[PDB]
């Protein structure tokens, strides 16, 4: 599963596909 982190504003999720 890749997953990366992406941060927005500060709040850093994780999306993976």
């Amino acid at each position: 599963r890749w997953c990366f982190r992406v941060c927005y504003r500060g709040i850093c999720y994780r999306k993976c596909r």
